[PDB]
């Protein structure tokens, strides 16, 4: 089940990395559709995040199952649709590639120092430090195998991140 | 967990109010969070849709809960949050509120006329009477009970909507 004529960007990497800012900006400016996934955790999760718990393999399964149905939604009827979604594991991608020959990911890849440098935080706010520790711990980077990746340098200027999406996108 | 100083502004109306390019855009110039409903249908929503069938309550029931959890998520680090959503019978409109005082609806608002010439205004669509007929059937108009929803006139240009929206919004 999949349009072949349409395609889905899922924007990867750690919490921190500006993933939302970005897909957001690139959706309008290609009039792509667009959907943050943080947005589709299931309630259990959601408390568990906010209380300071780092989420589990077995707590993403659901999250990562609602990301796959979305993304297969999207495609029906957009040529081009981002999502958001971290999708720190190799096993998390293939999650989100079942059924899904049609979709990619972009990683917005950076080291610990470059993703710390390139922080935005509100006014007032205390950056999760340790989560990005946690998260840097967790991910595990796309190697060749992985075909269907696209990278895309955060140390620059949002501006410029969001130019080069746009570049690859349409690579 | 509900923050009350961030709220949800559900989009609904008939499909063909032009939800979804509303919202975008107001999201856009808002610097809110936006998300579209539509991409939440469980897979055999979507098939049955696919096959030329209206949903009933029962269909609507998980989408509308996922709806329900998907704002919740999004009011969390969000001030100002969109969805789109049809939301046209009360009940689906109150299990959208349920745990969420701080959300609301804006009734994209206009007569079958208004919406079948806004169809048509788009070069080579379709227009599908007997779907806008059933939509209109379901369509129960929020009633002076509903405090929460404010109205928004669609016989303008979409500018003019974008505006009115924010306008709404903003007051
Ligand atoms: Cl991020
Ligand atoms: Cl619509
Ligand atoms: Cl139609």
């Amino acid at each position: 089940t999949t349009n072949h004529d349409h395609h889905i960007y899922v924007l990867m990497g750690v919490s921190g990395s500006g993933k939302s800012a970005v897909a957001s900006e690139v959706a309008h400016q290609l009039h792509a559709a667009f959907l943050d996934g943080d947005f589709l955790h299931p309630r259990r999760n959601i408390e568990k995040m906010a209380s300071g718990e780092p989420l589990n393999d077995d707590d993403r399964k659901p999250w990562l199952q609602a990301l796959n149905d979305a993304a297969f939604a999207m495609q029906r009827t957009n040529k081009v649709s981002l999502i958001v979604c971290s999708a720190l594991k190799k096993h998390y991608r293939d999650l989100l590639r079942e059924g899904n020959p049609n979709l990619s990911f972009i990683y917005l890849k950076g080291d610990f120092d470059v993703i710390e440098s390139r922080l935005k935080a509100r006014k007032g706010h205390f950056f999760k430090t340790q989560m990005l520790v946690t998260q840097f711990e967790t991910l595990q980077e796309p190697g060749a195998d992985e075909t269907d990746v696209l990278v895309v340098d955060i140390d620059q200027p949002l501006e410029g991140v969001v130019a080069s999406t746009i570049e690859v996108i349409k690579k």
